[PDB]
RNA sequence: UUUUUUUUUUUUUUUUUUUUUUUUUUCUCCUCUUUUUUUUUUUU
């Protein structure tokens, strides 16, 4: 008896096009664990432009799952 | 030195009654365009 709030893990297909655009300028990423997701993200810092990180994490933010309650 | 007579304003009053807003038409009718639909997160 309580009410908790989950974010069940994602699946590859919202990452697929992400990788596509990731596979266009340089960066290699992989999708196996939120640890290595966040690590292989936060390093990639394109030198001569600022938008890249925002934009990439924003397509990343178009990927994932939902947060809903359950007993 | 000029007398006498020729009516006038219809009579009547001491009759019963048990309903009810309105009211009566007008036909079938091509909604144009990046999408699957995004989604955690924190500050109200």
């Amino acid at each position: 008896q309580a009410l908790l709030r989950q974010h069940p893990p994602p699946h590859q297909e919202f990452f697929s096009e992400l990788r596509e655009c990731a596979k266009a300028k340089g960066f290699f990423i992989d999708t196996r664990s939120n640890k290595t997701l966040a690590d292989s993200l936060d390093n990639a810092n394109d030198p001569h432009d600022p938008i890249v990180n925002r934009l990439l994490r924003s397509m990343a933010t178009q990927a994932m799952s939902n947060a809903l309650y359950f007993s």
